């Protein structure tokens, strides 16, 4: 089998489209997501020409190895695309119509900079390499984009699949290739962040500045070093559902601010014991009545100013 | 090899049916459940037709490649069905009766807002794309739709296994869709919660009110602090076994909720030593008198309150 | 290929064998089994017949391809059993014998309520479908079926290999199945249980019994407490073994108890306490000195109880 | 295809050699390894045999389907090895030189007993089943038996790699099997081990013992408790990394006496204190003074026996 | 299908090419990487000679079963490769360029002496051995090695992909073998380390570090003991993190060396409280007064000389 030929010196354009079935498997980690779909593929051969009247069908239904077909591939999968052929249909003009239905894990980065108030544009590239004999440009068919409504991706919503139409033509190896962006919009659901992360991470914070109403240093310690442990089992937990970044993330900064807070709640404590055994809680009474206001209002204009940064 | 040709202008009916194996795997964070399976397929192809008489035979069993058969596909399935043949066969007037064994990823969305105390709908839904020749409608044969009576899913009640016997019939693509709704109604066994999460936490969280009943600062920080570390545990026990929801579920308001329990009693056992060190231990006594009574009391209302809006 | 022709009425039999060659892979959790072992099948085709002596050779060799071979399955396996067909042989009366490799992922549930000093019996079910033209009905040949001397399952002792030599005949679908149980009986190796969870469970539950010897709360509080945080790390180390169960398992058990333990430890360290503070230190000193004797007396007879109950 | 015809009575010798590419994934639990080899396999066929000078080339190459390749398979793998045939050489006597590179997951068992201080034997067990016709017997060309320069195994030193030249031919179901044991002799890299968790695990009891230099009760129950808190999370992480044994292991007898003298240290602080409120500090300090000498003697005389009893 | 013979007695070139499409999971504790790229084969055989104007086309397409292709393997990938063959043209001189897509898990070893500041030289080794007419040599076709500008592995910076252009030729089982180096070179990104692993290590190293500036025994055994809990919980999760090396990484030196300094505090907080006991508070003062200035001065002069040693 070889590929249709030209009319004139003309490229072959092929009319995509991605219709989606499944959304799932969205690994932040790994930066991959599963996807469950169906690609239609859409271009001309006159060879398969026919007269609707002599012939008497309409349509032709063709057998993958019965007919020329593009070589078309996915540039961002792990491994290739598990793949069933649904119908080939050739019109009277030598239109064929391909339609299969197919499997992949799509690799696709994230930016994890606002996590977990992020949102994302996941990326499906379709790719073609030209032939010999001619040229294959990709096209998209926008009518045959889509997905299906109770496609759903756990954690997630999504906002919007579409095609950027214009194709990514150029050189790879003295040959052209066609490549398509196909964008998955979608934002994180943060909601879950808040009762399970967010707030037992503050109140454990909120527990260590008790010390600043308590003379007792053996009881501040306790509170200062044990809340500093919930803290670090909080950071812990957030760092093993996130991959190693080259920037900082929204809660890495403030879990990391945090840190900070606690340290100088540690020296505030030991300043306020060494004072007593000094015998001058005077100065003591007034460092920790300052450390009342000072903590909480600090802490609350950093977190200003952080957002402010992020957002 | 093509479809059977229509009499009138009617469309081709494929009689359906599930029978459950084996039901396996259900995984909770991903939504999904392994199941293993008998589809058998039945219609009518009237080019198969045969005397019974003249061929002596009263039944012609047939290869797949050798004889048409409809590309029934699952909605729902991570990954396309790993299915073997069992038997296809053909009555004198051209009726087929096909079987196949199978093994299918089925993706199934979960409502885990009554979670441990949860009931789930498992669905599993059968597709035909209708050919260029004639439509293709699906339909269910009751007398082949059940389940084995060993069939046990590990931590789930079976309780029926349906199929809502109309078919969605839409247009996608251009073309007929006829989609089947096969439902496996399942309730989750929550004994094992009650003694493994539910009581150890509850002993924790009365150990910690046993502070009421102690003028020692030093021990109520290591009962409240030492208490509410054993919670953040569990708590991260519990959302290890489940996925991120846009919504509050039953022991994800319980665990919540026992975090402001804890707060509080820090509060009081704070409260309680600066009066003290005050020189005020009368308001001190009194607070403390009426924690004992308060906190019991406003934790077996809220609970009351929480499963009221729950169930 | 057709299924061979009934001399009289009579249905096929086939005498089935297992011999295993590896056992492996015992997962509680997943109530599965790796197997990898040889299938062997005979039954009687007169079409295959020859005469000994005119064709020289006594036995004649076939590919899989060549005859026809009974579709026998594995009811409880998760997927479909990789097999490697060793030898096919046909003898002058006709008597074929098929021998093949085999490995598959067996779905055997597991009672857990005496663990870990608990028994199993794992099942390999093998069915075979009746064909439009005869009834197929499986046997045993006991010659047949074994072990080899150096299967080994990791943490477990294998007992017998046997198979239960009448098949359960029944019908599925208007068709006949032969069903056959191959029963694997295995015992688990206890030994580790006792010096990694058991010993280190009960030492940290005899430290806590140390404040009955202490008139120090803050001591106590440190001791009843911390101890009961390590057992919450022993449970939860426990549970993530095992599946969760619709019933108490031995484990369960006595882990369960020993909060109760927990509990009224603190709930006496309070007591005490409570008393001293209240200037009655005598009624404090004979309830410390009961705990004593009654808190191991208690746990020593619970045990009794429950150890009875269970064995 | 059959097998070559015997010139006398004898069997077939199939001369055998492992040529070892790639080791990886010795998995501890699993007590498996993962192998990428060349196996090569040498037999005469006189049917395949030619006159060099008459056929022009000295040489003939083979197609696997073409010609009869005995029926080779492993033993102790998981699932049937990934095969590629290489080359098949056929010489004028006759004489097959057949070359395949395999990938396979072997299951060899593990002694544990002297872990981390531990070497093994894995073994690749060669297996043919001699046919109707004739016998195979299996045998060893140590010129294609080896391993490459860079064959690594993480975590382990590759100390040899030699093959048991006498084959155990044993009757399995009325036919002969020719077995080939290769053995693969290796040695843990202990290193790690010492500064990530035998020396962390010896200063943590280290610590437990300035409880012999402290009459004050509270801090010696935090000091005895808390090391013994991070004894349970050592002793849990090695146990995490190792399957259930029904023997003590080094490692394993080792940490289990550690609890011991956690154990008596609390006796002697509960013991120190207990004297101490009965007003005698003398004997509570004679207690005190001999632990602090018998502690570490105990423990450096306990673990000569252990390590003598152990190597 | 045979090799192409030689004009005279030349042997046959190979050009081989690898452009990099898609980077990702470097397994640390695996040693391997996965890849997908493209690999570009070219060689000459003039028994696919052609005239184009007999022929009609300028240039010849071909299936991989059609015509010889040489035998090209991966040394260093854990299972065969998974190809899709994406073009294969033949010129009128005989000039064969093949062209397939590839993905692979390489198996490549890294020196995490330097971890997290360390840089590796990941290998992907091509292959091929020489037939029984003719022998196989590789060669580097500069133009067609090279690697997507999008191409990202998490966690790391990619800083070159080249090939080694002269073949490792040697011989292996009386053949020729023809090895190619191609070689990818990357550096850590260490940035996450600082906030999530060394910040927090050091914050908590410091904490305990105030127990200098304290007289409370009680206290200074909380401060110690519960920061080097953490110190622990820490390196487990260095140590979660990386395989077991032979060798000391620069992380596991530092980790190892802040072991000694808690010891070395409680041995402090030890000796300050006995001499306080034996009321000799004034050595017990000079002690406490120097360790103030001697923990932080030999813990910054200690980590320059592991710094050098190390970098
Ligand atoms: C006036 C005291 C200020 C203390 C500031 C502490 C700076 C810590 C710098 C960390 C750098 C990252 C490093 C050890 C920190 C111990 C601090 C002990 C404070 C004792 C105060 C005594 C009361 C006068
Ligand atoms: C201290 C505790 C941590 C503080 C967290 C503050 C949340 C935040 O900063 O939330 C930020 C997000 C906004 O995200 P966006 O709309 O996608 O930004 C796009 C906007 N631009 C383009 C103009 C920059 O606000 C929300 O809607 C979520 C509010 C959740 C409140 C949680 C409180 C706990
Ligand atoms: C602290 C709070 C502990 C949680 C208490 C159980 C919640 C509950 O009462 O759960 C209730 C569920 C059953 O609910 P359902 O029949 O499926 O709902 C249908 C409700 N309609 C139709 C009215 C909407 O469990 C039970 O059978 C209760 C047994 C568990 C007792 C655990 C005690 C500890
Ligand atoms: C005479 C004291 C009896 C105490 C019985 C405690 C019953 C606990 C019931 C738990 C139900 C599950 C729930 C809070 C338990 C706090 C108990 C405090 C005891 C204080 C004693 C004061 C000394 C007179
Ligand atoms: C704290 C409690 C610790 C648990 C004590 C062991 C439970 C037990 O006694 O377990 C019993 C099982 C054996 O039972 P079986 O023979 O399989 O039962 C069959 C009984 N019928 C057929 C009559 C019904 O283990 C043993 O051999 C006991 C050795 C373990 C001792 C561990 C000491 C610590
Ligand atoms: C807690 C006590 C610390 C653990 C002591 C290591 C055990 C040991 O001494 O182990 C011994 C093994 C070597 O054993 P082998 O020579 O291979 O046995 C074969 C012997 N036969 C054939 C005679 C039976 O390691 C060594 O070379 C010791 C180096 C490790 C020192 C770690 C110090 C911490
Ligand atoms: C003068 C005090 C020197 C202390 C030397 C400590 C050596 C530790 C060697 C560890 C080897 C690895 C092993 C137990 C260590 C307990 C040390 C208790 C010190 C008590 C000081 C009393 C005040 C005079
Ligand atoms: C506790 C101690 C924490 C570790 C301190 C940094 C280690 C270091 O100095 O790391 C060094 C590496 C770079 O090394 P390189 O240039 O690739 O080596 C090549 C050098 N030759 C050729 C001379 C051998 O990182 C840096 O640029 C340092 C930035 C990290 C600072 C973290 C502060 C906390
Ligand atoms: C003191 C250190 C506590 C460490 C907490 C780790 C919990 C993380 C579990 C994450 C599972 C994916
Ligand atoms: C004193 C704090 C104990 C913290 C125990 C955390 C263990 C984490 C296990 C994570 C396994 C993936
Ligand atoms: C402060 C301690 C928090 C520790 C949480 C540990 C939870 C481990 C869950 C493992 C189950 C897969
Ligand atoms: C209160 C802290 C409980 C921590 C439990 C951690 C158990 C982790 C075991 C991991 C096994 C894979
Ligand atoms: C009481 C604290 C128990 C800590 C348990 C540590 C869990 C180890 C996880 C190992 C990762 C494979
Ligand atoms: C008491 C020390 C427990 C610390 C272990 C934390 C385990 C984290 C596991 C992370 C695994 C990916
Ligand atoms: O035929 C198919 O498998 C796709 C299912 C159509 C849809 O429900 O979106
Ligand atoms: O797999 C089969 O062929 C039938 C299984 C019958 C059953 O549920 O026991
Ligand atoms: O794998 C085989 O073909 C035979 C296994 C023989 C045995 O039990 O060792
Ligand atoms: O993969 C191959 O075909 C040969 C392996 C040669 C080697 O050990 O490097
Ligand atoms: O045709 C291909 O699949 C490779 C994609 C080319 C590239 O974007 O690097
Ligand atoms: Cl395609
Ligand atoms: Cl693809
Ligand atoms: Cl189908
Ligand atoms: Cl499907
Ligand atoms: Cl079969
Ligand atoms: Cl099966
Ligand atoms: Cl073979
Ligand atoms: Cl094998
Ligand atoms: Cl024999
Ligand atoms: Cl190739
Ligand atoms: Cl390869
Ligand atoms: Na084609
Ligand atoms: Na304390
Ligand atoms: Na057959
Ligand atoms: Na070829």
């Amino acid at each position: 089998v070889s590929p249709p030929p030209p009319i004139a010196d003309e490229p072959l354009t092929v009319n995509t489209g991605i219709y989606l079935i499944e959304c799932y498997s969205l690994d932040d980690k790994a930066e991959t997501f599963k996807v469950n779909a169906f690609l239609s593929l859409s271009w001309k051969d006159r060879r398969l020409a026919f007269d609707p009247v002599r012939s008497g069908v309409r349509v032709k239904t063709y057998e993958p190895e019965a007919i020329w077909i593009p070589e078309i591939r996915f540039v961002n999968v792990e491994n290739a695309r598990d793949a069933d052929v649904v119908d080939i249909s050739v019109s009277p003009d030598g239109t064929v119509q391909y339609l299969e239905r197919f499997s992949a894990r799509v690799l696709s980065p994230l930016d994890f900079r606002r996590y977990p108030f992020d949102s994302q544009t996941l990326h499906i590239y379709l790719i073609v390499r030209s032939v010999d004999t001619r040229n294959i440009v990709l096209a998209v068919d926008l009518e045959k984009v889509g997905k299906n409504d109770d496609v759903f991706l756990t954690g997630w919503d999504i906002e919007s699949f579409t095609a950027v139409v214009k194709p990514a033509n150029f050189a790879l190896e003295d040959r052209l290739e066609s490549k398509l962006d196909y964008q998955l919009r979608i934002s994180r659901q943060y909601f879950s962040y808040i009762p399970n992360i967010i707030l037992p991470m503050l109140f454990i914070l909120f527990i260590s500045w008790t010390a600043f109403w308590s003379t007792s240093y053996e009881a501040n310690v306790t509170l200062v070093v044990s809340t500093l442990i919930a803290h670090i089992a909080f950071n812990i937990l957030v760092e093993t559902n996130l991959p190693k970044t080259p920037y900082m993330t929204y809660t890495g900064a403030i879990i990391f601010m945090i840190y900070l807070f606690y340290f100088v709640a540690v020296i505030e404590v030991t300043v306020q014991h060494y004072l007593k055994v000094e015998s001058q809680p005077a100065r003591a009474a007034s460092i920790t009545r300052a450390s009342r206001i000072a903590f909480p209002v600090v802490f609350l204009l950093a977190n200003i100013i952080l957002a402010f940064l992020f957002f």
